[PDB]
């Protein structure tokens, strides 16, 4: 199958994350397209692929605030095609603010509003992600053997 990976990282932890979901998923089979959001246009996005894998980190306080490359993805989510696509979310964040992995919760909850079939619960890293490297394996690994 064909998986696409994108995230929205400011320090590159959810993008280390998404590097080793990529390898997992490879190991497995998978053609596996990682992009950094930053470059990608949201409109037929994700036309193509089996398996549409998002990344983002959280940034903000009082509310939700989505890593910047990543907003304007989010901004034009109806245009990507994600009607019926096997999807699932990730994101490292920090569980001491209010809304712990909160842009997870928002790409999930504008995913399902849109009609994607979420494959999986979202993994949430919290803190450093090659310390929970097991923990993001493990979840690729759930993802590929659910869809
Ligand atoms: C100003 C500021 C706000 C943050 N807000 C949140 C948050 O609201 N929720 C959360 O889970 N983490 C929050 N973090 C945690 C960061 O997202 C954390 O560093 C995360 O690993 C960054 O992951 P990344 O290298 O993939 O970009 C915040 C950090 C800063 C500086």
């Amino acid at each position: 199958p064909k998986a696409l990976i994108v995230y929205g990282s400011t320090t590159g932890n959810t993008e280390y994350t998404a590097e080793t979901i990529a390898r997992e998923l490879a190991d497995a089979g998978y053609e596996v397209d990682s992009r950094d959001a930053a470059s990608v246009e949201a409109g037929g996005l994700f036309e193509g692929f089996d398996l549409v894998l998002l990344g983002c980190s959280t940034w903000g306080d009082d509310s939700i605030e989505l890593q910047d490359d990543f907003i304007p993805l989010f901004d034009s989510l109806e245009e990507t095609g994600a009607q019926g696509r096997k999807v699932a979310c990730f994101g490292c964040g920090e569980s001491s603010y209010e809304y712990f992995c909160g842009a997870v919760d928002a790409i999930e909850e504008k995913l399902k509003n849109l009609g994607a079939e979420i494959v999986q619960d979202g993994l949430r890293i919290d803190g450093d992600p090659r310390a929970a490297r097991d923990d993001i394996v493990g979840w690729a690994h759930d993802v590929r053997g659910a869809i």
